[PDB]
């Protein structure tokens, strides 16, 4: 499938190959087995130009895989600040919750990504959102001893 090759070029960081596949008309939202889209894979691996190429062709910025994970979740977890920023400008749901009720803010708090945390807050991240464990991102910064972050959040 074109969407099959699109998914692999996105994961492999092959900018030229993504553009060609999209110009050919690969399904910009093709799904792998767990419902990942090429945008999840580009966000997961930090391929900003691909994220960019994908949005341009209409990728659903808010796609969810079978776990309810969005590309923003992946960018925030893995610490790709510039992917966070591009996704947010294209309308990514700042307060999307995955299967554990984790917002992208919870994930950036868990991993201690300070610049991502500020960026998300700038775009309206709900500081008061509890996950399914009944934790806010502040609770998590309290639970991890990240005083720098706890200081951002309180």
């Amino acid at each position: 499938d074109l969407g099959k090759k699109l998914l692999e070029a996105a994961r492999a960081g092959q900018d030229d190959e993504v553009r060609l596949l999209l110009e050919h008309g690969a399904d910009v939202n093709a799904r792998d087995s767990i419902g990942s889209t090429p945008l999840h894979l580009a966000a997961y691996y930090g391929h900003l130009e691909i994220v960019r190429l994908l949005l341009e062709h209409g990728a659903d910025v808010n796609a969810r895989d079978s776990t309810g994970t969005t590309p923003l979740h992946y960018a925030a977890r893995l610490g790709h600040l510039e992917i966070v920023r591009l996704l947010l400008e294209h309308g990514a749901d700042v307060n999307a919750r995955d299967a554990m009720g984790w917002t992208p803010l919870h994930l950036a708090a868990k991993k201690g990504h300070l610049e991502i945390v500020r960026l998300l807050l700038k775009h309206g991240a709900d500081v008061n959102a509890n996950d399914h464990f009944g934790k806010t991102a502040f609770d998590i910064s309290i639970d991890n001893g990240n005083e720098d972050l706890a200081e951002i959040l309180q």
